[PDB]
Formats: C-alpha cells, structure tokens, sequence
C-alpha cells in the first residue's frame, strides 16, 4: 500500500489521542515509569470513500493488512511498544477511524531538588516520519485525550493528562518528523517520610544533645557516636530510594548538615572533658551552658534557610 | 468475519465464567497478583446454525480463524494476557462455547490500614468494546465461575471468588463498553509476624525499662539506645515489605508511636543523673519509682486506644 | 484435524513419560522450580495405518500440522511451557510416538516445619481435555519416565523422579479431566546451615552467659545487649531465605526461644545490680551461681523438647 | 534472494550510521549499558532499477522480504537486537536507503581506576559476513551519524558520539568481516559522592582522632573502634556498586588506606592505656602530643602521593 | 524433508565448532554463565550434489527450509537458545557448510573448595538423536573450533576453550544420542578480595588482641564485642556472593576458624576479670602474657594447616 495522495500541496493531517487504562511503577532510580493505555489514530483516506446509499453500509471495518495505516511511534520508550489493534472504521467521505490498546515502559527525567515535596511532569512523545511521497503533521484531538478515574499511581497524586497541541516539526536525517508533547503532571505523597525518616532522623538528633545536659565523657562518647550511626543508616537508607544527582536535593541538604551538628557535638564533649581534668570545670561549664541554647536555636535558623532556598 | 446481526435491535450477550486453576505472586508493594485461570465464552451466532439430522453431527469444532470471536480483555492488567484455546464448540441452534486457558498480572490496590491483620478484595475486570453493526452486552454465568480446591496464595486465606452478575455498560471514545467485577477476597495470615516482628519488637522495648531500675548512668544510656537502634532495625525491616501509604498503617501506629517512649526514656535517664549529681538523690528517685508504674500503664492504655481506632 | 473415532464406546489412552535433562531455580519463597526434559506421548490413530511391504517404509515421520495431536497441559506451571517437537514417529498398526522438549516453571507448595532439615515431594500435574466426540485418558509409559545422571538442584540432594500411574479422572465445565502426578523427591542439604548460622548463634548466645561470671553491670549490660543485637541479625537473615508460614519451623522456634533466655538474662543481670546496689551481694551471689548451672540445663532440656515436638 | 552482481571485481559497500534516541541504564557491576537508536543501511542493487514515467512514481518502497538486504549484525550484544524496519526506499538507479529502529544491551569494559572521577569510552560495534559471491565492505556516512539534543545517561555526561571511519576488514572461519567502531565517550557525574559517601566517611576518621585529647582508655577504645564499624559500613556500601577489579580502585585506595589509620590509632589508645597504667603518663603524653600533629599530616601527605598516583 | 541415506550401514558425521565472541554474566549463586558464539555445522548430503561445469556455480545457497538439516541441540541450559540463521553453503561433492550465531545461558556447576582462589571448567554439551532412517554421531573439526580475543568475562581469567573430540555416544528412549564436550577453562581474580575482605578482617581481628594489653574488663569486653559483630557482618556479606556447599570452602574454614578465636578471647577476658576480682592479679597476668604468645602462634598454626588441607 501507498499514502493517501494530496489534493494540492497539503500534508496528512494524523489526529492523535491517548486514554490511560493502567497507569503504574514509576521507579525513581530508573526514572521510568509503565503505562497501559489507548492510542487512536484518525485521517482521510479519499481512496477509501464510497456511497452509504449504493453499498448499504454506513461504516466499513478493515483488517490492518487491507488499508495504508501510518507508522507512528514514541520517543521516550524503552523497547517498541506492545499494540493490539481494536479497531478500524471508515466513514462515507474516507476518514479512517484507527483504535489500539497498548503498553510501554516511558522514560522521562525527574527533578529530585524538593524531594520527597517534589512534583513532577512526566513526558510522553508521540513521532512520525514523513515518506517521500507525502509529509505527515500530527494533530491532538482533544476530545481523546485523557484517563480513567480507577488511574493510581502508587505514591503519587495524579493531577492531570493533557497535550502540547502544537506539533514540533523539525529535520531527522533528511526527512520530516512530527513529535507530540503529551504530559502527565503528578505531585508526591510526602506523608509516609513524615513516621519513617524525617521524625525518627529528629528524635535521634534529639537524642545526641542530651549530652550538653551530662559531664560523663564516656556516656557522652556513647550517646553522641551511637546516634551519629543511627544517621549514617538513614542517610544509606535515603539514598538507596534515589538515584545520583549532580546536584543537591532538600533531603540531602538536610540529611549533611546534620553531619556538622554530630561533629561539633563531638568537639563540644572532647572540649568539656579536656577542660574538667585540667581543672577547669567552671570554663568547661559555660560552653556546655551555650551548646543548650545555641545547638537548637542553629538548627531553627539553618533549617529556615534551608527551606527558603528549596521553596 | 463480521458480528452476528440481530433478529430486532437487541445486544448481543456474551457469557463469561471464569475459573481459577493458579492464583500466586501477591507483591504488597507493587499492588499486583499473578492468575492462571479458564476464561469461557458463549453468545449465539445464528450464521453457524445446522440441522443434526442432514449434517449428521450434533456439534462442530471450529478453529479461531474460521468464525467470528468477540474480543474481549482484561481492564486491570499490566500487558495483554497470555492465552492458549482449548476448545470451539457449535451446538444446532449455533451457540458457540470457547474456552481459554490464560495466565494474566492483575494490578488491583491493597488496603494497609490494619495490616498485617487485613483483609482485600482483589479485582479482575472483563471488557468488550461494541462494534458500529451491533452493541455487545457481558453476562456472568455462574455455573461456569469458580476454582480449583488447591488454589493457594502463599501467605494468604482465599475466602470467596465471585462475580458482580450485572456490568457496568458505559460509553469510551464514542462506542459502548461492557465491564465485569469479578472478586477474589482474600485475608492475610498474620501468624508469623508474632514471633518474628511484634514479640521481639515488645521484648527489646521491656529491655529499656530495666534503665529504671538502675542508678548507673553509663548502663542506662546503652540500655535506651542500644534498643532503640534495633528498634530502628525492625522499623526499616517493616517498611521494605510495604509501599509508601499516604495514611497510617496498624503496625506503623504501634512502630512510631514507641519511638515517644524511646524519647522520653532518654529524658527521664538524663533527668535522674542530673538530679544524682547535683546532689538531689532523693527527688530523682521518686522520677524512677513513677516511671516503673506509668511506661507501662501509658503503654497499654495507649496500645488500647490505638486497636480501638483501627479495628 | 478430527481426534481418532473409536472401534466401540472405549476411552483414547495418550501413553505420558517425563525426562528430566535440567533442574533448577528452586525459590522457597516463590515455592518454584525451574524444569527442562522430554514429554513424550504415544497414542493409536488407525486412519494413519499403513502396509509395511507396499508402503516400503517401516515407520513414518509426520509434521506436528499434518496429523491430529492431543492438547497437553501442565496445571501447576506459571505460564505456557516453552515446547520444541523433536520426533512424530507413526508406526504401521497407526501407534504415533511423540517427543517434545520443554522448558517449565513448576509452582509447587513447600512445607518448612523441619526447615533446614526438611525433605519436599515437588509435583509436576499433566492434564487433557475431554472432546464431545471421545474421551481422554492419560497413562504412564514407566520405560519413558526417568532423569539424567548429570540433573542437580544446588544446596539439595534428589532421591527420586516416579509417577503415580493412576490418573485422576475428574469433571470440570461439564467435559472430563484426565491428571497425573509426576513426582520429584528432593532432602535439603543442611550442611552449611552449620558453621553458617546454628554454631555462631549458639555462640554469641553462650557469650551472653559469661555475665554469670561477672559483678560488673556496666559489662553485663554490654554483653547480654550486642549479642542480643548480633541475634536479631540472624533472624533477619534467616527469615529473609523464607516465606511467611502459618504455622512454627524447626530454626524459626530455636530462634524465638533464644529471644525468652537473653530477656531472662537482662532480668537476671538487672537483679544482681539491684541487690548489690541494696547492700545485698550475698543474694545477689546465690542467684548468679544458680544461673550458671540453670541456664545452660534449661537451655539443653527445652532442645531436647523441641527436637522431639519436631522429629 | 541472491546479493547484487559487479560491475569489476570490486566489494558491496554498505553505508552506515546510528542516530541515538535514547540512552539509558549504564550498570558498572556487568559494564552493560541499553541504547535506542536508528539504523541507516544504503547500497546499490542495479537489479531493483525503474523507470519512473513507466512506474509513475520517483522512489520506490519495498518490503523487506521483496528485496536483498545485507545481514548487519552487532558484535557486542548480549542477545539479538530488537528491530523495527521503519522505510525502504529504492531510487531509478538501485540506490536501497534503508532505516530501522533498534534497542540492544550492548556490553563494553569500564575503567575504575579513576572511580568515582572516572570517564568512558563505550563502544559499539557493526559487522558484515561476506558471501561466496561477493564480499562485503562497511562504510561511515558522516551525514547520518548523530544523537538527539535531549539523549540523557542518568549519572554520567555524555560527550561525543562519533564513528572510526575505517572498517577493521579481517578473516574469520574462512570468509571475510568488516567491523566498524562506534564510540559513546561519556563522563561519571562525581557530585552526590561528595556529601553522601566521601565526607561522611572523613567526619567519622575525624571523629576517631578526638581520642588524641582524651586520657579515658574506656571512652578511646568506643570513639576508634565505633568510627571503625562506620567505616567498615560504608566500604561494603562502595564495593556494592562496582564489579570486582583486578586492579586497585582511586574510593578503593583511599578506602583500605584509612584502615591502617584506624589501626595505629588502636595501637596508640593501647599504648597510651599501658603506660598510665605502669605509671609512666609522661611517656604516654609525649606520644599522644606527637599523634595529634602526626595522624592529619601522614594522612594529607599519604592523600596528596595517592591523588598524584592516580591522576 | 528426509536424512540424507547411507552408502553401507554408516552414522551420518556431522561436524561441529564454537566460535566465542561474548562470554559473560558468571553468576556463582546460581552456577550459570551466559555465552554467544557462531555454531558451524558440517555433513555430506549426496542428494545435493552437483557438477560445477554443468550448473556453473562453484556453490549454491540454500534457505534452511529449503534443504535437511539436523536438529542440534545443548543440553545444560536454561531454555533453548537464541539463534539465528547466518549461511548455508553446498559444494560439489554435496558437502553442507551451515553457520548460525546464537545465544544461552549454560548451566554447568562450579567448585567453590579453594575459593576466592578458585579455577573452573565450564562444559557446553552439544547433542543429537538419530532418527529412524539414520543414526547420527558429532565430530570436532578442530581448525572452527575458538574465541575472539576481545572475550572477556568480568572477575576471571580465560584460561582455554577447547573440545574432548570423542563424542559421548549412548542410547536414550531406545535412540541413539551423540554428545561432544565443549570446555572453558576459567580462573577467578582473587586480587579485591585481599583489599576489600581478607585483611579488613584481619585487621578487625587483631585489634580483639589488644585486650591482652589491658585489664580494664569494660574496655575488653567492648574490644572483643564488638570486633565479633563485624566479623559476622563479613561473614554475612561472604555468604551471600556464595551458594549453599555442602561441603567446605576455603574461605568458609578461615571464616569459622575466627569465631573460635573469639570466643576463646571472651573465656579469657573473663578469667583475667574473675582472678582481679578473687584478689588473683599475678595468675590472672601469667595467663594475659601467654594470651599474647599463644593467639597469634596458634592461629599462625592453624591457617598453615589450613592452606596445607586445601592447596
Ligand atoms: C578550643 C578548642 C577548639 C577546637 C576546634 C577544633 C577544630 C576542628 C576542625 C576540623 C576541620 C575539618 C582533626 C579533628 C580533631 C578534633 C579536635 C579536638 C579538639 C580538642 C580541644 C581541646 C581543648 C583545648
Ligand atoms: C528537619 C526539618 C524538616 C522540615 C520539613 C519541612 C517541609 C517543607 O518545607 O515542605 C514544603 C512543602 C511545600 O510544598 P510545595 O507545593 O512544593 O510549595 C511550593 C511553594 N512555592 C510555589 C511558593 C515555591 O510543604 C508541605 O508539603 C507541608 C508539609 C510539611 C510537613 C513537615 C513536617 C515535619
Ligand atoms: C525538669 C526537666 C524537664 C525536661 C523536658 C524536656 C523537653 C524536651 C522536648 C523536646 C521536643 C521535641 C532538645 C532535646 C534536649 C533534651 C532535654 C534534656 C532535659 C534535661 C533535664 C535536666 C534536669 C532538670
Ligand atoms: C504492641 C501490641 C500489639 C497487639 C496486637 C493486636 C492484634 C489485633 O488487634 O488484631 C486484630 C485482629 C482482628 O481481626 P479483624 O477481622 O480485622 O477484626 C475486625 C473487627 N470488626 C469488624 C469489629 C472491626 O485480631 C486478630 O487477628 C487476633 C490475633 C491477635 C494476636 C496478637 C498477639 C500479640
Ligand atoms: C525479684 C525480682 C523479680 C522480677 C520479675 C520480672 C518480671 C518481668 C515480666 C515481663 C513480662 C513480659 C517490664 C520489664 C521490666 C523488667 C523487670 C526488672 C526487675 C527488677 C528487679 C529488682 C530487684 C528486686
Ligand atoms: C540449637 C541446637 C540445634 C540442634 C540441631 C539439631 C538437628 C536435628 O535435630 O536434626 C534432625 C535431622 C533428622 O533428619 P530427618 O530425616 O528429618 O529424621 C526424620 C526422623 N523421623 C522419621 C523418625 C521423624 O538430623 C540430622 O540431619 C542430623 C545432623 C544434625 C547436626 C546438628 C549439629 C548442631
Ligand atoms: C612499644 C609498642 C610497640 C607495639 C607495636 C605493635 C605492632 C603490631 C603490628 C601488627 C602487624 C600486622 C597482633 C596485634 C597486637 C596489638 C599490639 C599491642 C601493643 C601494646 C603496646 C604495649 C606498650 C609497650
Ligand atoms: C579523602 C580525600 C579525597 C579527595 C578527593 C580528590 C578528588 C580528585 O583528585 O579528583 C580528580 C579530578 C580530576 O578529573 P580528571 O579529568 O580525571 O583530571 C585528569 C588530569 N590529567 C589529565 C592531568 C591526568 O578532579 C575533580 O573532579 C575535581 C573535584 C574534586 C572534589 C573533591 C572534594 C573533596
Ligand atoms: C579456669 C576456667 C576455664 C573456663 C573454660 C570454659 C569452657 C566453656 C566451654 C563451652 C563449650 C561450647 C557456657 C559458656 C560459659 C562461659 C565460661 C565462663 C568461664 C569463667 C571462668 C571463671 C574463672 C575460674
Ligand atoms: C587468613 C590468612 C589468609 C591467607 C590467604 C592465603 C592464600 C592462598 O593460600 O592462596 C593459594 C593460591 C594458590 O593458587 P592455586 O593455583 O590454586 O595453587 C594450586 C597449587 N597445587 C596445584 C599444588 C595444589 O595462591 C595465590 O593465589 C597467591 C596469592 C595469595 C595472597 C594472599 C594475601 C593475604
Ligand atoms: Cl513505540
Ligand atoms: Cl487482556
Ligand atoms: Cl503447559
Ligand atoms: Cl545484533
Ligand atoms: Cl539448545
Ligand atoms: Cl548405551
Ligand atoms: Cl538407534
Ligand atoms: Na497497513
Ligand atoms: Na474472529
Ligand atoms: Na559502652
Ligand atoms: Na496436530
Ligand atoms: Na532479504
Ligand atoms: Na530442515
């Protein structure tokens, strides 16, 4: 088979529309994510036209192997897309009426800077190759464009699936491409890190400056190196849920200062010791005094900072 | 081929009845089950008819290819499902009765507010899409629904597998669509998270209440934070087997609400010690006598309390 | 193709062997193992008869297309088995002789209670369908059933490969169901379950008991505390290597039980620091020295029990 | 099919280039990265010559099984290709300019030496098996050698993609090969590994040091040996990550170094410990004060010789 | 198509040779290696044989569905392999040169006895069943047999790749069946697990010996602890690159060795603290002096013993 011929010098017009079935898996190491949808195609085919009154028949099925059907595929896949066509109906004056269910794992980047308070656009591209005979323009119908109210991803909140409806027409290799920007924009369920990372990761913290509150240097050593470890375990933790940026996210920011917090501790312990067996427990007592007020209160500022910065 | 024309202006009603021979592979953090099942299919198709005494036979076989099939799927898959017939059979008055054999990942959500003491309600959702000519209808046949007695999900009690007889008739990108609910109820064995998550998590617990019956700063302070590190532990261990909820969970109420014991068990340690050591032996002992009395009366008041909320 | 007419009113016996080349991949969490081995069927078709002295040819070669042969399934499999024909021999009475070679995930129930010295009977579940116009049965072909020299499971020892001979002949979906069960008896080896994780638990835990010899609870505290911790390790890696049972194993008792002696002896410990601290080392003394004796002797008597409970 | 006949004695060039879509999953532990590109194949079959006022058309289409098209295979795969044949289009002359689009898992060596400031040189590799017929040469059309603007490897920066424009033509079981190098030079994306496991790993080394400012042997052996464990923890969290080499690492290098001043920190603590005890504290003074400068010059020293080593 | 027919009463030879060009992904759990070679197959089918002055051609190319070709296939692998079609050559005499590249990944176990020290020989059978018209036996046609130099497999040296060329011929369901042995000699890169397992334990071992320089119990007990638990943190991580043996492993020896070592330091920490106590320091000194002789010379001893058993 060969493309529909053009009146004048006119391209085929491919109307596109995508419904999400199954949406799910998105994997924030990979930044992939799978989806189970609807991919419907629609354009005119003069060829293909006839009489409703001489053939009886307000519309005619075809096989895919009977009629010329343009090669359409996406971008961002990982491997080619898994299709089954549904079906193909055409109207008197020849528009082709093209149907599929189909599923492919997208590969679209993440902005991990205000994780786990992040949101994000996810990308689907839809592309075709123009032949020599014919240049192929996608279109958004937007009537088919869209999802199913029973769409969850797990861990994330689905706030809409829309369509660039503007085309980019570009040059591939001396030929014409049409890519479609259809976009799925979701923000994450933050709620969970809250009981299992954030609040534990405090407490510990919390922990550690019991020692401005005791001049026990070796219970000092072992609440302060004790706790230090607990944070070194949440920060593998954390890291093993992300993959490596090549920039600083809201979680790491906090996640290193704490660093610094357990190392002037650690000073601050060393330093009162140091000071009582040189028979200086009055000195010793004034910085121990300070570290009460000042540990907290530059944790306050830093983290106000912090959160300025991200927000 | 094209679908069976109808006598009036009736739907044409396929019967389905699914039987399950292999349910396995529940992962609670993707939200998905693996199922090996029979799927039967009976509509009439009046084309195939025949006459018992002319054709001598009183059925026919058919192959896939020869007659027209509905296509019918599965809404809550992951990928199409893998399937391989078994049998074609045409009664006299041309009803055809199919059977497949498939194998399908079924993505339907879980529940995890009492976990690991809950129930589901596991989702299979059977589709047809209506065709221009003529409006398909999905029935539920109910001596053709059921499973085989050896059915088994690891981990799990299979209660019932049943079918919402009527569908949910509904219009998708201009043409009607014929839903089924088939159910599968389930309800977790929480057997094994006794003796492995829950009493070694109480006993590390009652382990740091020893610190009120001790004197010895040192002692205390790794007592409380030597457990609360494997509480720590068990805390990470639990998370891995579940996903990110945006609500609370049974076991995650009980979880962090031990870290507030935790925390002020390393408040009453140093409070006590502080007290020794500025010479108020007197008053810090009338903290750790209370302190015997009120973690575990608060403990099981609060543990009352929260089995009340969630059960 | 037809499936072979009868001479009277007698059932099709399709003759069954297993050959096992590879065993592999036996997950006990999954409860799966991996199969690849010969399926041979052997069957009379009378329509394929043949005279030897006009035909020449002693026996026939078919293409699995040109002739009729029997649906064969496997129940207790994942997916589909992945199927070559090797051989379609046709004899001149009609006895067709076929081999295949598939490959096969078996999914099979596992039964842990003696776990790591447990021994397993792995099912392999072969079944035909019933057509309207004959009845199939399936028989077992001895000279066909058996296993390759080379075939071994890692970290298990095979006994035996039989085939119960009967077949289970049942209605399903109001047509007739022929089973057989092939059966694989496999014994875990044990050994490095040893030097792994039975001797280093027993260690730490014998570790714990070095208290009894000690007055110090700034020590005891130290020593009952990490190997408590080293313990809960061992749980964790031991309940990683299985799935979630509703009911008690061999090690996962022995693990629990260990948990009840290390709370015995924070009690112990906590007690003689009590004592002392009360200016009652005498007490304090006698408690210690019967808990030298007590514990190990409590420890082998429970053992003793709990072998006996199990084997 | 039969490939095209000479004019002379001259070989079949096929002209060749691969434009990357997408390119993703680069794994250090199997050196293994995914790619999805397109495949540009152009030769001249004189046989498929036209006339276009005969045939009505300028460019001909043909379907892969019309026409002779050379078996262009990928050396470095782990299995096949995943094709997708895109166009064919012949022109009057004979002119074949084929297109597909591909995904392989191609599997080239990495260098850690530099690890984690390492970049790559990933290689792809063309081959072409002659015929008896005719032999087969392959050639690089620059025009046709690129990568799209948003082609994005998580972690890494990806350089250049070029083509070494001479074939390596060679024997091969007696036939002739023509291999062409494609080449992927790609930098790791150092940052995250500077506040999540380089620092952190320096903080506690620090932290052991403030054993040199205290005369508290129980306080010392907990500061060294804790850090130590913490050390011990973040190698096998590197060594996850990267495959075994038979050569020495940059992280691994500096990694088994501060072992050693873990080590001598130990001996130190102890030495220190023997001489209070022997009451001998002036020696033990003048050997703790000779540590506290000693330790950060030996180990920035030590630092400096490994960084020039390496780089 | 038929076998080709014999002259006499002569098994038709079919002459084999791999041909490696990637070897990769040895997985020790699961004692599997993947390959991808060309397979070369190489026998006389008299019935295509034809004159070169007659036909003209020198060689004619068959499809493989045009000509006989014989069903070879591997015995230890996973499932059948990947393969795909390359040339098909006959010469005058009727001489068949078939070429095919394929992929599978091999099963053949290793012996972990003198690991990380350890050298392998990984074995690919090739096999054949005769059919009832011929029988057929394999051969080596030694000048196909071979590997690219570039193959590498990752954490081993390729030592050889050879073929025991003398078939393994016996019968199988009453079928002659022609087995060749393809060899891959292998050794492992020991190299990282000197940096990255042996001397960090070593060290971690050492450093338990240091409480034979101290009499303070506290201090021993946290040198002796927690040593132990790093040690079963390697122990742990050692396991898990490893299958379950059921016999020992050189590393599993030394492993096991060093808990002794452990828990005889515990019994001698313990006597010194017991004596102190008992007002015994000079007894409790004679066994702390020889501790410091007899650790290190015992366990220089033993692993002589040790290397002597296993090298
Ligand atoms: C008055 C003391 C101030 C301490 C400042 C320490 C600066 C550390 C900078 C690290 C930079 C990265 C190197 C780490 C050594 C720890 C410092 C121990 C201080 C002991 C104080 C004794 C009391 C007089
Ligand atoms: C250590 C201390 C950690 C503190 C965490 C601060 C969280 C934060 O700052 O969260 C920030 C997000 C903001 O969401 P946004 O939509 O991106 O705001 C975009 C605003 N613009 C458009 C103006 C830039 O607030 C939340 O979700 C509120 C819930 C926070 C709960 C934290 C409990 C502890
Ligand atoms: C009588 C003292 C009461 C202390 C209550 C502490 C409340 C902390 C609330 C944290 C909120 C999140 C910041 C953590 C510091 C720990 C408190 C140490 C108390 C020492 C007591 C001294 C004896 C008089
Ligand atoms: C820390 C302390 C943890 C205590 C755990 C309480 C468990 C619980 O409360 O379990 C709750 C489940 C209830 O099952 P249900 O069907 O959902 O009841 C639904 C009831 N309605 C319909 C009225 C809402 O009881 C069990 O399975 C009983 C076994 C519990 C064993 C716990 C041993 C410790
Ligand atoms: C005479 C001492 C008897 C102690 C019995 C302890 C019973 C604990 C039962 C736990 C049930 C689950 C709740 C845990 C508290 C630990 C007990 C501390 C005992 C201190 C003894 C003081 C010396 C007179
Ligand atoms: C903590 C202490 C743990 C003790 C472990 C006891 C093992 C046991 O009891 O092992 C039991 C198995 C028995 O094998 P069976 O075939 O199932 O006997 C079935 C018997 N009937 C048919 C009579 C019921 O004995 C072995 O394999 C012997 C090796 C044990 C080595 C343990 C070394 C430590
Ligand atoms: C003056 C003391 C020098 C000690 C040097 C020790 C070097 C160890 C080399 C290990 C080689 C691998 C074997 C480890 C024992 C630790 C040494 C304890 C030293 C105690 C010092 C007593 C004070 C006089
Ligand atoms: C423990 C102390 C660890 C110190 C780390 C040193 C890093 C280094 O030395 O990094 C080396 C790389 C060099 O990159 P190159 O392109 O390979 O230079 C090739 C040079 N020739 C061609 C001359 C051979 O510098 C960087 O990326 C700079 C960033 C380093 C940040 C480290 C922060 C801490
Ligand atoms: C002189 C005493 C020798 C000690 C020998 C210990 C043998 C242990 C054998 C375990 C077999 C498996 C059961 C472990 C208890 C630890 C022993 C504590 C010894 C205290 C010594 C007191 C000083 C007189
Ligand atoms: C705790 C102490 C652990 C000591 C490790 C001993 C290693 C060993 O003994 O290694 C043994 C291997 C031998 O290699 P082979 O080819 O199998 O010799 C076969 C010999 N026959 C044929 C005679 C039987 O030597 C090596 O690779 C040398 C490098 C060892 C480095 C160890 C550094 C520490
Ligand atoms: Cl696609
Ligand atoms: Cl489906
Ligand atoms: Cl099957
Ligand atoms: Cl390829
Ligand atoms: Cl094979
Ligand atoms: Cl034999
Ligand atoms: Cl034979
Ligand atoms: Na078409
Ligand atoms: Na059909
Ligand atoms: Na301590
Ligand atoms: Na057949
Ligand atoms: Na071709
Ligand atoms: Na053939």
């Amino acid at each position: 088979v060969s493309p529909p011929p053009p009146i004048a010098d006119e391209p085929l017009t491919v109307n596109t529309g995508i419904y999400l079935i199954e949406s799910y898996s998105l994997d924030d190491k990979a930044e992939t994510f799978k989806v189970n949808a609807f991919l419907s195609l629609s354009w005119k085919d003069r060829r293909l036209a006839f009489d409703p009154v001489r053939s009886g028949v307000r519309v005619k099925t075809y096989e895919p192997e009977a009629i010329w059907i343009p090669e359409i595929r996406f971008v961002n896949v990982e491997n080619a897309r898994d299709a089954d066509v549904v079906d193909i109906s055409v109207s008197p004056d020849g528009t082709v009426q093209y149907l599929e269910r189909f599923s492919a794992r997208v590969l679209s980047p993440l902005d991990f800077r205000r994780y786990p308070f992040d949101s994000q656009t996810l990308q689907i591209y839809l592309i075709v190759r123009s032949v020599d005979t014919r240049n192929i323009v996608l279109a958004v119908d937007l009537e088919k464009v869209g999802k199913n109210d029973d769409v969850f991803l797990t861990g994330w909140d689905i706030e809409s699936f829309t369509a660039v409806v503007k085309p980019a027409n570009f040059a591939l290799e001396d030929r014409l491409e049409s890519k479609l920007d259809y976009q799925l924009r979701i923000s994450r369920q933050y709620f969970s890190y809250i009981p299992n990372i954030i609040l534990p990761m405090l407490f510990i913290l919390f922990i550690s400056w019991t020692a401005f509150w005791s001049t026990s240097y070796e219970a000092n050593v072992t609440l302060v190196v004790s706790t230090l470890i607990a944070h070194i375990a949440f920060n593998i933790l954390v890291e093993t849920n992300l993959p490596k940026t090549p920039y600083m996210t809201y979680t790491g920011a906090i996640i290193f200062m704490i660093y610094l917090f357990y190392f002037v501790a650690v000073i601050e312990v060393t330093v009162q010791h140091y000071l009582k067996v040189e028979s200086q427990p009055a000195r010793a007592a004034s910085i121990t005094r300070a570290s009460r007020i000042a540990f907290p209160v530059v944790f306050l500022l830093a983290n106000i900072i912090l959160a300025f910065l991200f927000f």
